[PDB]
């Protein structure tokens, strides 16, 4: 129902764009990207390494891109406040550059009749929505909003669920993450983050995230308790969350397993999953849940301090969520 | 000056063999491997993917391996009773096949003569020593010991800094491992570890680890205060201890970094090492020490709640160990 | 339609399996792995690293795999002699081990009550098939036959249309090939290959290959035309043949190119495929061809000497030429 | 040490050559400009180095300096090439190392710093071209814009040098499998000139075009119009190899050809073209000093006439080597 807008047909702008057809939840009407003309949008969407051919038709017709027979206004601007979103009929416009992630930048959307911006990354001062997490904390006064980052929709989930029922005292998070577009084939200069320039396919990368800190945004209770870090090793998609907490009350590992099938069966279906099955990073290539807290992986020392295993694909899980936000966003216009 | 036995050219039999000759520290006499003849030991020890080519010379002459001018009598027996270690001067032997970790089957080495018997590898019933943490402990009274796995090597130095100046309450830990030879290339059978089997260049793989358990009998202070588990990745080697722990006695994360780099200076110097530089895994490719400290990796949620990071070339840290405990064992005779 | 037994459930034990299920074209009824237990079989089926989790359903029933319904009876033999092919009610072998590739061997399979047994691998002895090539040539005398290899698989259909349209003088081949379940995850012992024992994701290896040699055999007037190599590089699927030969006729590039696009599109349609478009190895991960000719990557020096690249899915592919083989089998009683 | 050296881009090929000249001694690296790494991160990124190893000598910063085995070397941070002070820092020579100005005109602008030559390390549309081992006796004191070729075409030329002295090339189609470089991309992103680079580098082979092999025929006239050829990147960090399917005019057993490569790598050729009958693989070959190294067991003969010979190139350092080889005979000749 809803019509939307991409700025950036990156991993991101892509894949919000094949959740939406695949959903089919909103209709995608405008894209803008200046490094990738019309052809090579045909491309770049049809082919994927990682989550193979478009099941679907593209092509380019009259200059629109024809995706499912459906056209698709294209725009090659460099600047946001330039584009014409207002013309095309895109009623929201999701920001997928990750180079205008503030109130300010983002709010350039508005300027060309866009109604509202939803930020495909964290911002300094965005209001940040989880699905299933804080999204019913939505209302139509907001037109600049974030659904925070991949790795935030898969702990917060998970976190909401352990501190729902037991309270987290404090945790710290690990997170192994498959590469991303901003690293380096081989040793290279990035300049403010020496480690992130190292060769990608060479290395295990140690890296600083905001993600444990944002859940306590999300989830104002866990504010000051949470906080993490990354590392990076050469899998091309698939990451997975290690957080070890201590616990107020007491949490035997099978009652913690009780407490997130029910949320997994529940309130939080495909948002959080649960499996009890010898899963590999692999078998989450295309999964579209969030979070998928596995059992087996886990280990508790003792009722009030565990550690707990969940799987994301960070591009997918994170661009349906997009859809999802946008479709929630919609039903309360 | 002890002569010393390798049971199984492997990836630790091979190195403990390179760090003997670059320590002089010990003298390799024999090695046994029934599935790598003489022309083929001289081959595998020559060349290698991870470290690079032998500095030194290697040849077949009159059916010995002359590693530097030395030669070394090779047999080829799948049944180590029937090694012939003491007609070949091997004192000491090596275990390190992966298939005889209990006393009962690594003491086949004393029918054919062998004193002692070093596991390169946990052990269910032989005692374990960590150089630099409780290797004093040993007497002339064991003839089978285990020099633990890579993991509690690189756990165990750190957790004995951080109890002996904090005290550790309880840590739960996770190390991203680089693959090994128990892995596959792709999908195939691993009947009892069912993740195992998965293929290796595509997957980050849970995997069970005693280590943290381990550190417990190597620190009888700490037993059943920690656990933890494993992630393999795809890299070749070089692996990481993420060890998330809660102090007895608070700590800012300028004093931790302070009493490790003084414990890296004096008397672990050599095992336990410390960095403040952007290093990536590449950076401790052929790094001897046990343990490396990351001092810009690891994040303190508050003065008794931390994650500490720790470096290990889990081939080399590891075979330069065990020529080290052979030659402190050498040293009480 | 005809019922099919299934002796050794690997990649392409289990890929036939799955090739079948979603073909429709024979019936698997009988499996036998002793290293592959009833419940370990629906965890290795369902689950797949390379081509993802299975679109249908697999459970264990009744001491049954039962896939998509239908109900599989399982066998745990070492020797294939004592398999109950016969009871079992399968009357066609697929003796997919890699161990058992001689008809002395294959033959076993007739001793439980077999009709045919179809090796998947090249044979020192057994008749050797390509679908598209020389699948005519099998008759109803032949009980033991092989499916030759994924990269016979691959050159003999481009060698059949550019040699009956332009003749092939000489030929020689290069395979850049995805690693294999035979390859080591780090240096290891590999027999008389040397060079198969290096690290598989650290290395280009160079290999032998009968494959192009083979093609003289499917395709008589080639014999002793063609020979080749391969080199093993890291990627997980999806291989790629480069033919280099000298030609009788003139052929322009254009003319090669219309050629096998009419081949691709009549006799040869579903075996042989032919793009221009902008494709990598990734772009043929599940394509069910034997053979895509890249009209794009390949170049001529002139109208007599050119170079052709051929994209193979080694895995699915070879599978379905098994099942397409056993289907044409059928159809001749 | 004698000829004075500025490098333009610290990245692989600069940083590498920086080491080489540091190891070999033949030339002094006295100036580096780099816009995209400051001073402090000059010392980090040559320090470490994920393929080659951390460098095994001193390096520091102090007073603006990269301090390197206690060498000073001036650091510039210029974008535009033209600006750079070359002649004020002492160096003579520049290597030409960025990958975005290999023209003569555009290379030429390190002249207007006040460089007195210019060695491209990387294929120029209109700068000649040289090779060490097969063509370098032709390069004399007149030309002051020159390159090194390719990575690609420092391996097939010795190579096809030696086998058509012997035999005679009719004509000859190449394929390297080659390392991944920076040029390529960590996950399916915009490259869109040439949309195959763009794929994932981790994840894929990835046919491309190269002119090495038609650059063949400029460093070996003879060879002009008689060889083409293409590469497959594979996911490598490091380490190349060159498969040269050639139709010869004279026969040639294997063990002949055999024979005159070896000659050829412990006489003329020595330290540029190697020559193995080891069970090798692309490790073997990582911070190996030469262009090409023949692997006698991988190559095959269909016949006397068409054979399919095989040869490894690190690809960083076997180049970077032949840059300072390269610069040291340029000096000789002033
Ligand atoms: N990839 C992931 O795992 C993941 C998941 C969660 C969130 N994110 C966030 O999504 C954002 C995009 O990430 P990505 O992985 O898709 O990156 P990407 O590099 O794959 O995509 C960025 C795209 O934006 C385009 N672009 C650049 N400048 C532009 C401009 N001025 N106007 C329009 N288009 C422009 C680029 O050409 C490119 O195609 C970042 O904020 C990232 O952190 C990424
Ligand atoms: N690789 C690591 O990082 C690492 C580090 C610490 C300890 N370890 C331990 O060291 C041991 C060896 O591991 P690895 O990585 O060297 O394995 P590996 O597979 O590389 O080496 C094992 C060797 O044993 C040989 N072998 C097999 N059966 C034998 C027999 N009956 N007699 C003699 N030799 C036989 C094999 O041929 C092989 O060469 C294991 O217990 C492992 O857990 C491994
Ligand atoms: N994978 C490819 O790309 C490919 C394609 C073309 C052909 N092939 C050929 O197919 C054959 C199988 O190769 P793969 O890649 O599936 O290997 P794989 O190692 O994945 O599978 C072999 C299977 O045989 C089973 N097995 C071993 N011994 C057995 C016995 N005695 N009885 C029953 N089962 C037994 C193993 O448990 C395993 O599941 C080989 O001959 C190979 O050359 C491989
Ligand atoms: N890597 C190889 O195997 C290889 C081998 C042979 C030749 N080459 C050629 O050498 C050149 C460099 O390749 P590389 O692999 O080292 O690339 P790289 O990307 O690692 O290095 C290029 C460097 O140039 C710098 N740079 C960019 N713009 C600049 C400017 N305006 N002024 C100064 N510095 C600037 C970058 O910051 C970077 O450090 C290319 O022409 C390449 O084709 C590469
Ligand atoms: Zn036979
Ligand atoms: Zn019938």
């Amino acid at each position: 129902k809803v019509k939307v807008g991409v700025n950036g047909f990156g991993r991101i702008g892509r894949l919000v764009t094949r959740a939406a057809f695949n959903s089919g939840k909103v209709d995608i009407v405008a894209i803008n990207d200046p490094f990738i003309d019309l052809n090579y949008m045909v491309y770049m969407f049809q082919y994927d390494s990682t989550h193979g051919k478009f099941h679907g038709t593209v092509k380019a017709e009259n200059g629109k891109l024809v995706i499912n027979g459906n056209p698709i206004t294209i725009f090659q601007e460099r600047d946001p406040s330039k584009i014409k979103w207002g013309d095309a009929g895109a009623e929201y416009v999701v920001e997928s550059t990750g180079v205008f992630t503030t109130m300010e930048k983002a709010g350039a959307h508005l300027q060309g009749g866009a109604k509202r911006v939803i930020i495909s990354a964290p911002s300094a001062d965005a209001p940040m929505f989880v699905m299933g997490v804080n999204h019913e904390k939505y209302d139509n006064s907001l037109k600049i909003i974030s659904n925070a980052s991949c790795t935030t929709n898969c702990l917060a989930p998970l976190a909401k669920v352990i501190h729902d029922n037991f309270g987290i005292v404090e945790g710290l998070m690990t997170t192994v993450h498959a590469i991303t577009a901003t690293q380096k084939t081989v040793d290279g200069p990035s300049g403010k983050l020496w480690r992130d320039g190292r060769g990608a396919l060479q290395n295990i990368i140690p890296a600083s995230t905001g993600a444990a800190k944002a859940v306590g945004k999300v989830i104002p209770e866990l504010n000051g308790k949470l906080t993490g870090m990354a590392f990076r090793v050469p899998t091309a998609n698939v990451s997975v969350v290690d957080l070890t907490c201590r616990l107020e009350k007491p949490a035997k590992y099978d009652d913690i397993k009780k407490v997130v099938k029910q949320a997994s069966e529940g309130p939080l279906k495909g948002i959080l999953g649960y499996t009890e099955h010898q899963v590999v990073s692999s078998d989450f290539n295309s999964d579209t849940h969030s979070s998928t807290f596995d059992a087996g992986a886990g280990i508790a020392l003792n009722d009030h301090f565990v550690k707990l295993i969940s799987w994301y694909d960070n591009e997918f899980g994170y661009s349906n969520r997009v859809v999802d936000l946008m479709a929630h966003m919609a039903s309360k216009e």
